[PDB]
């Protein structure tokens, strides 16, 4: 039992409708309008080859840029300075106004919708998990607080090797729909995070996707909104985007929050422009100058033992789904496997997106290559 | 063994990626970009309750018109006289820019491909199916004509009742995805035709959603492209519309023509006014005059035996994938269950778009409420 969820439409029984009962009535009305949620589906485009490269004046000073970031398998790379557009690359075959998974920058995403509520009032971090999500008692989520969820300072019995067909991560992703499911499986996202184990203990830094679902299931419950409406009524539709961003779902109707959206990378650099602004958005204020602030001054540093950040980052940290490099430029970024960054550059006052698709989700050699570039890009735009 | 069909991606395996193999290499650097084509997901709105009643001048003649669209279920409709939208309506939850799934709609969107290549002396349809579809041989595709697949003019044992879950239609949606796979199932749907079998005869229409299927295979045979690209590139790409059409597709990648499209009911219209201008769009000709015409025409009124068809047009018949009334208007529809219609009236110049979602996929009761309201509108455009 995991409770009361967000139905998928007004009026929606739980769960419905699913792929067996989406044509039938009274879920056909809403199912014909977003058939896309259901079954997977491609774009036929309305527009009837080659790499763009526009890398203006950081160019002079990287003149190797392009192939660095063909190296680093770039799809979409974008330097926004102030409001300015300074700097962009696609590869051949991804268009400019293409969108692209964001994987775990999705995390930074949720992570500022659970800002807006704290600034709400409907979410106070100090609170326990279960003060907002009563049916996670019984597991590793009983006990800490929302903002250690927030924080990813909690011990969890959770495996997030991706190429492991064994792991908890693996199976997170077959109760989401984002692999096959196996007999046995957790029926949801909720489920599955039910199913999680720890020791109990907390304060140390452990990055688990697991986190970020479980915040977003929080949202849902302090504002009765599926959290794929509420990632666009609190943050989405405040940008000004060009596009609508999209978020694979479950089979409840459930976004992945963890790593599930896409979005174009000049919508995505929008984000940077609002933490960057105080947390304003053309459409409205989106988080308080204080989450910025606190998302910027970086979590505990003692909490941070994770020696693949901590290498390149000695004085690194994490806080509020946000990888705080805790360097000389306060360098701060949301980042996804296979080269997702939502890279921010407060001194130049600076955002740069990259997109990529790595062969490998993670590992040293293309951190350091991919880092190489965003710190040479952002000391670029410094005044000389 | 189906033979070859398109890569999923430029130098993809066959059948790749699969929902356990998109996050690998070198499947991810395309999958990233189209993930929605491998998991269901959800628009996240970049925009921050009540209908749309914009019924113009036909208002003054049909003054409960509102009233006869809420009673069918209508989610958008849209009159286009000439080049100018003069009504429109969309219920409430509906914007006007939301996309509607076409059901059969899509039927006459892959015709009007078929009749594209066709003028390009690509496809001849006179010849069997299988001089283009060779691994059709042994199946009840196995002698017939392309035209007679057009015509649905091929006497085929497959079950067309949708709510029956021993029908060769439900069959034919679990092969496709819009239900779920059952043990033994088909693959694809690929593999799903080449099951079908019939008596041999030929002549008699018989309304057949694997017809259509078969249509875009053919298309993917002759042009190289996935169907869901030929649709673009053939036809969609030409229209000048507002926004990309959607199509579902299968684990290949293979868009379910038959029934799969989802568009704006602005977009669909500019589809009959292509067809009210002799074939020829914004972006070029899409077909030849003499498709059009030949359209307009009707097909063989003695292959036409379907009295849910006849009992309220009895000069009707049906060619090319368009049901053709034979009224005295000449009116000519694509038509999809659960109320869709791209309703042609030639005397006006002009096209009814109609999308609904009526509880019912099929009944007489629903088709004499929309049919009346179709032919009172067109009437309504008439001369005073
Ligand atoms: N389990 C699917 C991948 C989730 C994203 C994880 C990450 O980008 O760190
Ligand atoms: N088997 C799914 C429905 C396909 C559309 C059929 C029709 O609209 O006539
Ligand atoms: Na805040
Ligand atoms: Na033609």
């Amino acid at each position: 039992s995991t409770g009361q969820h967000p139905a998928r439409y007004p009026g929606a029984a739980a769960g419905e409708p699913t792929l067996d009962s989406w044509q039938e009535p009274p879920h056909n009305r809403w199912a014909f309008a977003h058939l896309g949620e259901m079954v997977p589906s491609a774009a036929v485009s309305r527009r009837p080859g080659h790499a763009l490269a526009r890398l203006g004046a950081i160019a002079a000073q990287l003149p190797d840029l392009e192939q660095r970031l063909e190296q680093t398998y770039t799809d979409a790379f974008l330097v926004l300075r102030g409001t300015e557009v300074v700097a962009e690359y696609y590869r051949a075959g991804f268009a400019p106004d293409d969108r692209h998974l964001l994987m775990a920058v999705s995390k930074s995403l949720c992570g500022t919708v659970v800002g807006a509520l704290v600034d709400e009032g409907r979410i106070d971090p100090a609170q326990p998990v279960t003060e907002y999500v009563p049916e996670l008692a019984g597991s590793v989520y009983d006990g800490p607080s929302v903002l250690q969820v927030l924080d990813m300072q909690i011990s969890i019995d959770y495996n997030e090797d991706y190429v492991d067909p064994a792991s908890e991560v693996q199976t997170h992703d077959r109760s989401a729909g984002w692999r096959t499911r196996r007999h046995g499986d957790p029926a949801d996202t909720y489920e599955f995070l039910t199913t999680l184990r720890g020791d109990g203990s907390t304060g140390e830094f452990q990055y688990c996707s697991a986190n970020t679902d479980v915040l977003a299931w929080i949202v849902e419950r302090v504002t009765g909104l599926r959290y794929v409406e509420a990632l666009s009524t609190y943050l989405w539709a405040k940008l000004d985007a060009d596009r609508d961003a999209t978020i694979t779902v479950d089979t409840t109707g459930f976004g992945f929050a963890n790593g599930g959206v896409s979005c174009t990378a000049r919508d995505l650099a929008r984000v940077g422009r609002m933490m960057l602004d105080g947390g304003v958005a053309p459409g409205g204020r989106v988080v308080s100058e204080d989450w910025v602030r606190r998302v910027l001054a970086g979590g505990s540093h003692e909490a941070m033992t994770d020696k693949g950040f901590t290498n390149t980052f000695p004085d690194g940290s994490y806080t509020r789904q946000w990888w705080c490099t805790g360097n000389e430029r306060g360098n701060v970024s949301g980042i996804g496997i296979h080269g997702q960054n939502l890279w921010l550059d407060p001194l130049t006052d600076s955002v740069i997106v990259k997109l990529s698709s790595w062969p490998d989700p993670d590992t040293e050699h293309w951190h350091r290559l991919q880092n190489g570039i965003l710190l040479d890009v952002s000391r670029a735009l410094d005044a000389v």
